[PDB]
């Protein structure tokens, strides 16, 4: 089964962590979910699945459009998901209301 890739390989991957290492430390704390719940580190990745993820403080909701196992450069890595139109309006909004308390 040459369709089968690792969620932590796959995180690594697409550049959400260093190292795999770090992404398998994400998931086993509960900071990464796989469809809504806790997942592990071997849980293979299926095409649209859709992943919560932590990003230092900033949470990230993204589906997943594209498997490999390769980790390409920051903009190309990048194409192997697409961050909901929900999650980014929540982030940008999170941002925001921070420079607002920001410039009072």
């Amino acid at each position: 089964p040459a369709v089968e890739v690792r969620l932590d390989k796959w995180l690594w991957a697409a550049r959400f962590y260093k190292t795999r290492a770090l992404a398998r430390e994400m998931i086993e704390g509960g900071k990464v979910h796989y469809n809504g719940q806790r997942s592990k580190p071997s849980k293979i990745v299926e095409l649209n699945a859709t992943l919560t993820l932590r990003q230092g403080n900033d949470e990230r909701t993204v589906i997943v459009k594209a498997i490999t196992e390769q980790r390409r450069p920051a903009s190309e890595a990048a194409l192997l998901y697409e961050e909901t139109a929900e999650s980014v309006e929540k982030r940008e909004k999170m941002a925001l209301a921070r420079k607002l308390n920001a410039l009072t």
